[PDB]
């Protein structure tokens, strides 16, 4: 049974009163009472006990005395230095409690049945009446076994989903999911133990199998809170890793997950293994949570008691720090860049072991040497999650071959199809049927992964014909100090990135963390010019300005359309390797650590430095092949290319800043200093239909000053000096306050001017006309200066002055003012501050 749904039918209003929030709390409970939730009353934490109680003793069999359920409580399920996080590891690892009674028995105790979900018992509870007079906070608490796990916060109509998530005993503490509904919207996130939380951009809404939303609370509860349903997405599509954190699975991760166990269970019912037909595949574009999701359906696969071994296997090249930290808890040291297959023997060969991590490369060596194992005739499931061309080949061969009975799954964000295929076999070839796709389309208009602003910049006369060239065999001719390379042209380059990093990465603003960037050069050449011309650069400007502040820079590179680019670095020639050993010598020098150019110290220097990037430690990183494809590093929003790029290269390459954080990060940037426009619209086309490309990139730096139109609804989007203008006249301070009315428009009209302004500071253009307004004067000297580094003729620095925006005091006074009015509403339905932004 599909939890989520093929086929539904939406469900129609009752006609009574949806309007407040004792409406949707009134139909709610009865809704849930209708799907087999039980209605408790329950006003205490004692009486919570009690229940948790009955609830925990008919589940297991068992019947615990006064004293002995005290100490159960105290030691295991309540005790007080349990946080929300030991909760959560009570939950979904440590749920079996070994429990030794008075009379000296020992029995295990089960918090939730995870083999039988249903055999769990289900019940809801409302808010307590507390004290004096507060209020409203309308709640509705989901119990299983008596400890509530789910709760769902309910809002009047009017109210504004997004600005109610802002707004926000110990056995809360075991609260998983949460929901929020004004009954127009719901949306469901996580619990989180962080002491950084998330942003309202991870909450999901529920949705059918075909990725179309479910809003409305009724459709929500007929669907999501069906028991069969909630109780699977709670116990099998939650995930807790090794990080502690708990994850929970957007529907079309599930959809995916439950088609793949669905297809291996008929397929070996049917003995229809080994062929494609008995497989299957799932397209889900970049950076929608693929690891997450393959990893959770091969550990689910391995529930299945028919099947005997589960492979999931990644490329080394998508790897990073978390990934492979994870992997070590089930085979370790088995995953890495190496060719050993020594560590995959041993994971073979393990008992009580079904679940075995891999690499493709690794798999694939074993497969060559090894003629006869042992697994070769066992009941196997290949989960392969993004594995590139590479070796992807030849070990398909080796796995048709010497594999009897299998079931394998493709996961991608970039299929390969007869367009892109490039000498590689189509995906629909090698695993038959696509059993889900999410696609980027529908992943933007889900706001589950990020827009692509992408501009090819055109400053530089000398090397544009170079830049622009179509002919494959002149591009690739091209690079060396005569063209691509020339001394003159990475100068240029480099000193754009220098002078406009802070504004693409938005630390533009006194205070701002921001976020950081990478640069994907040609080749190693590429990046040994790169590198040293940064450095160059960096002391000239640091020479010239005691004040000015370098950016610390990392690059890595090895042997090696993305080239894949091994671990090994005897492959290497010496000047190369020079090069990476001096860079290495400065990355040790400057973090204190120390790494070697062996393969091993190459490999724990990979580790690091992804780590590094991943956490701001590294301000810009150069690669050439390397970090382009699996990397996730919700903090960096800007990728920096001179490269040759096209389709699925181009994909995944871009799809590194497309990670979603919050309302500072708008979208991910992309400066291309080689025009990609052909290239980008290609592949965007490939991945989607013709109307993709008005989906994905994103508008001009003109529309978004003077407003324009969206395609999907026909909403008219103001401009921004529109916003401007209507600011000034309506409501030029301080005296438009202290009205409620103007309060509330001042609120809405500057609450567009910051998402505008946020928006239009990736813009190169924005970037200027801010520049312009120093200056001065005259004091020319001051006007060279502006327009060398800007790029601005004579006729558009006279057009600029023309253009009239407010003073950073005003500003600051508007930002002030809005702080103001946001402090004072705690004690205005559908308003929303932008919370983010004014941080
Ligand atoms: N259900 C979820 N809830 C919260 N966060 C999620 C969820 N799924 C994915 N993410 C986050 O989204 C980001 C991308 O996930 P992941 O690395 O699996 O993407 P991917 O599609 O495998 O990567 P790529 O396509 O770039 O190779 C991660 O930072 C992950 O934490
Ligand atoms: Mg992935």
């Amino acid at each position: 049974n599909f939890i989520v749904l093929d086929k539904y039918i939406k469900a129609e209003p009752t006609g009574d009163s949806y309007q407040s929030e004792s409406d949707l709390e009134r139909e709610l409970i009865q809704d849930l009472r209708n799907q087999g939730y039980e209605f408790i009353s329950v006003k205490s934490q004692s009486a919570m006990l009690a229940n948790v109680r009955e609830q925990l003793q008919n589940l297991n069999g068992v019947v615990f005395n006064d004293s002995e359920w005290r100490r159960f409580t105290e030691q295991y399920l309540d005790n007080p230095s349990d946080g929300i996080l030991d909760k959560t590891r009570k939950i979904h690892i440590d749920y079996i409690c070994d429990f030794i009674f008075d009379d000296e028995r020992l029995e295990n105790i089960y918090l939730i049945d995870k083999k039988n979900l249903m055999r769990n018992k289900v019940q809801i509870i409302q808010q307590f009446e507390q004290a004096g007079s507060h209020a409203n906070r309308y709640d509705v608490t989901i119990l299983v076994n008596g400890l509530p796990l789910v709760q769902i916060e309910l809002k009047k109509r009017g109210v504004a989903i997004r600005e109610a998530f802002n707004q926000i005993n110990s056995l809360f503490k075991y609260l998983q999911l949460f929901v929020i509904s004004n009954g127009t919207d719901t949306r469901y996130f996580a619990n989180t133990t962080k002491r950084d939380e998330n942003s309202f951009d991870f909450t999901m809404n529920w949705a059918k199998s075909d990725n179309t939303l479910i809003k409305d609370l009724k459709d929500f509860t007929a669907t999501c809170f069906q028991k069969h349903t909630l109780l699977n997405v709670l116990v099998n599509y939650s995930v807790f890793d090794s990080s502690q954190t708990l994850l929970v699975m957007r529907p079309y991760q599930i959809a995916a997950t439950e088609r793949i166990l669905w297809k291996i269970k008929s397929s070996f019912t049917a003995k229809n293994w080994s062929k494609p037909e008995s497989g299957g595949y799932i397209w889900h574009t970049t950076g929608s949570g693929k690891t997450l999701t393959s990893f959770k359906a091969a550990r689910l696969a391995t529930e299945l008691d028919f099947i005997d071994k589960v492979f999931f296997v990644v490329d080394r090249k998508d790897l990073d720090y978390q990934t492979m930290k994870e992997y070590q808890r089930f085979s370790p040291d088995s995953v890495n860049g190496s060719e050993n297959t020594a560590g995959l023997k041993r994971n073979l060969d393990k008992d009580d072991n079904k679940i075995i991590v891999t690499t493709i490369q690794k798999l694939n060596n074993l497969m060559k040497a090894e003629s006869d194992l042992p697994v070769y005739n066992q009941q196997v499931v290949f989960i392969f999650d993004e594995c590139h061309r590479s070796q992807f080949g030849e070990a398909q061969k080796n796995l048709k071959k010497k594999f009897k009975r299998y079931y394998q799954f493709g996961f991608t964000g970039t299929p390969i199809f007869p367009e892109n295929a490039l000498g590689s076999e189509t995906t629909a070839s090698v695993f038959g049927r696509e059993l889900h796709s999410y696609v980027i389309t529908d992943a933007i208009r889900d706001e589950k992964v990020l827009k692509f602003k992408v501009d090819y910049n055109d400053v530089r006369p000398q090397f544009k014909s170079l830049e622009t060239e179509t002919d494959e065999k002149k591009l690739s001719a091209a690079e060396n100090q005569q063209a691509f390379l020339h001394p003159m042209r990475i100068q240029e380059i480099t000193q754009y990135i220098l002078n406009n990093f802070r504004q693409k990465t938005h630390r533009t603003f006194p205070g701002s963390k921001g976020f950081n960037a990478m640069l994907a050069v040609s080749s190693v050449d590429a990046a040994k010019a790169y590198y040293a011309t940064f450095k160059r650069l960096q002391e000239e400007a640091a020479n010239k300005s005691a004040t000015y502040k370098p950016l610390r820079i990392a690059t890595i590179f090895s042997f090696a359309e993305i080239s894949d680019e091994t671990f090994d670095t005897s492959a290497m020639d010496s000047s190369a390797k020079e090069f990476l050993d001096a860079a290495i010598r400065e990355y040790n020098s400057h973090f204190k650590t120390n790494f070697s150019t062996d393969s091993n110290g190459f490999q724990n220097y990979y580790r690091d430095l992804a780590q590094r990037v991943k956490n701001q430690d590294i301000d810009l990183l150069i690669v050439v092949g390397m970090f382009l494809t699996g990397f996730d590093a919700p903090t960096l929003n800007t990728l920096f290319v001179d490269k040759n790029l096209r389709y699925h290269g181009l994909m995944q390459a871009f799809s590194r800043t497309n990670r979603i954080y919050d309302a500072t990060k708008t979208f991910g940037n992309i400066v291309t200093f080689r025009d990609l426009e052909r290239s980008t619209i290609d592949a965007i086309t490939l991945f989607g239909d013709k109307n993709t490309k008005n989906v994905v990139l994103e508008k001009s730096y003109t529309e978004y000053m003077e407003g324009f139109t969206d395609a999907a609804t026909g909403e008219a989007k103001r401009g921004f000096m529109t916003v401007v203008s209507e600011l000034e006249q309506r409501f030029p301070d301080p005296t438009s306050i202290e009205s409620e009315k103007e309060k509330k428009d001042f609120v809405k009209l500057f609450g567009e001017y910051l998402r505008a302004e946020n928006i239009l500071q990736n813009y190169d253009e924005f970037a200027t006309l801010k520049a312009l307004q120093q200056i001065d004067l005259s004091d020319p000297v001051a006007v060279e200066k502006f327009k060398a580094e800007h790029y601005v003729d004579d006729e558009k620095f006279a057009e600029l002055q023309t253009i009239r925006l407010p003073a950073d005091r005003k500003i600051q006074d508007y930002r002030s003012a809005y702080n103001d009015i946001r402090d004072w509403q705690r004690r205005w339905d559908d308003v929303v501050f932008e919370v983010d932004l004014l941080k």
